[PDB]
């Protein structure tokens, strides 16, 4: 009975390191430095993978989320990537956006620049999903429960006015 739309053709469009799950699940999971991509998928996520860079890696994540309107949650889990600091950089990008040199405002990551996505693609990212901070948590029971919680709170597919 929840509202679902069809994702872009050949989704996920952009090559990367991830596991695709249910394309209609509302939840995406970035595992960061950790190797736990399976745990969110077996709790019924749409897509889960590591992300180790605070620029190109982040751009690939966003491009592959916005192309599926069913996704309304982005879990950030697993150990933080030392120096790159991808987790905290992404939180900052969601909340603050980018400055006019395309630097992510507030990000502690060493080279937090989004060179390749346009502005409209970020605004969409900020409106489409909400962020769920489980950074430096690898506990399975925890990650599973948060993913099932999001599924229970599925607002359905996104659509701009
Ligand atoms: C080249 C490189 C950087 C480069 C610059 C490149 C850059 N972009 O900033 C430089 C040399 C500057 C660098 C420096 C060091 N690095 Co470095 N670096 C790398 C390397 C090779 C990057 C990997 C890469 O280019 N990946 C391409 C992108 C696309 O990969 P990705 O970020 O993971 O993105 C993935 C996701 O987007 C996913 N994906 C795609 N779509 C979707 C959708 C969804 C929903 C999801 C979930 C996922 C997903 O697919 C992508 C993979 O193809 C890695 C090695 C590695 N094992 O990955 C180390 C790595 C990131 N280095 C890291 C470290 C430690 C550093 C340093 C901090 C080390 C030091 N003390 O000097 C520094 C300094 C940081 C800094 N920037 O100043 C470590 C992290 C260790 C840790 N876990 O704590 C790594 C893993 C190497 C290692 N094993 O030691 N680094």
């Amino acid at each position: 009975m929840v509202k679902k739309k069809e994702p872009a053709e050949g989704w996920p469009v952009v090559s990367g390191d991830y596991i695709v799950g249910d394309p209609e699940s509302p939840v995406a999971a970035v595992t960061l430095a950790s190797h736990i991509e399976d745990i969110p998928i077996d709790a019924g996520a749409a897509i889960a993978g590591p992300c180790k860079t605070e620029n190109l890696g982040i751009e690939k994540v966003i491009a592959n989320i916005i192309s599926n309107p069913n996704i309304r949650f982005l879990v950030l889990c697993g150990s933080e990537v030392q120096g790159h600091i991808v987790g905290q950089s992404m939180k900052a990008l969601h909340k603050n956006g980018v400055d006019d040199k395309r630097k992510i405002i507030g990000a502690k990551g060493a080279i937090p620049y989004i060179e390749n996505l346009p502005e409209e693609a970020l605004e969409r990212f900020q409106k489409q999903v909400e962020i769920v901070d489980l950074i430096d948590v690898e506990d399975a029971d925890q990650i599973k429960e948060k993913v099932k919680e999001c599924i229970e709170k599925d607002p359905g597919a996104f659509e701009e006015e």
